[PDB]
């Protein structure tokens, strides 16, 4: 495809990835690996995923999703595949805000797992290492 993602995330990955990267402390062999598609579970990358959520506003800090926001993040080109994800993930909810994140997801992987690549690999190709 020559799609290319725009959004509001993907505007401002840099400048998340920046403020959550230095909270989480989370390098990039975790980061761009997991858009590689390796398995991340580190307790700091949850919290990473987290990080993104809350600064997206699609979770609370105390780890309540949110999915009309969620629905707002969802990359303008792909609209109808992303938002059947997140309808499909909405009540995904684990014992612990950065848990949930990493696991709603992990639902995402599940629900679309090449729509899901996709997004991850252009999200770490604007941020850089």
């Amino acid at each position: 495809v020559n799609m290319k993602l725009t959004g509001r995330i993907m505007d401002a990955a840099k400048e998340v990835d920046h403020t959550c990267r230095s909270s989480t402390g989370v390098p990039r062999d975790m980061l761009h690996r997991y858009a590689e598609g390796q398995t991340v579970d580190d307790d700091d990358f949850k919290c990473y995923l987290k990080c993104i959520m809350v600064e997206f506003n699609s979770l609370s800090d105390d780890g309540v999703f949110v999915l009309e926001e969620e629905l707002e993040n969802v990359p303008p080109e792909i609209k109808e595949e992303g938002h059947r994800v997140v309808h499909s993930c909405k009540h995904i909810n684990h014992d612990e805000a950065c848990e949930t994140a990493y696991q709603i997801h992990q639902c995402y992987k599940q629900s679309d797992p090449e729509l899901y690549s996709l997004v991850v690999r252009a999200f770490d190709a604007t941020i850089g290492d």
